[PDB]
């Protein structure tokens, strides 16, 4: 039962070259968020994307420097802290990213706590 939550275009920060590249990015309600150099095809012969990471148990932190519409995905898994970097050119359309991936990783944690509570 997993679809699509929200796609677009993000300009995404790199994890070792700080530079900022736009990504086309698919958050699915699985917590999939997926992105692309180009927005995908319809064949098994479609390209890997370039970035490809669970939003679950992550949190969402929003900041205005070096780029206004800052927004950012944390994810503390295990010893090692996963950081992505996304910005969009309003803070609007932050805040259109931010409420799905937030959305998306609230339904997940409750599912989580149905699971681990109370066993």
């Amino acid at each position: 039962d997993v679809a699509i939550v929200k796609e677009g275009w993000l300009h995404k920060r790199g994890e070792y070259i700080k530079t900022w590249r736009p990504r086309y990015f698919l958050l699915k309600n699985d917590g999939t968020f997926i992105g692309y150099k180009e927005r995908p095809q319809d064949v098994d012969q479609r390209e890997a994307p370039l970035n490809n990471f669970s939003v679950a148990q992550c949190q969402l932190m929003k900041t205005e420097r070096p780029r206004p519409n800052t927004f950012i995905i944390r994810c503390l898994q295990w010893t090692t802290v996963i950081e992505r970097t996304f910005h969009v050119e309003t803070p609007e359309e932050r805040e259109e990213w931010t409420t799905a991936i937030q959305t998306v990783a609230d339904g997940l944690k409750k599912q989580e706590e149905e699971e681990m509570d109370f066993r």
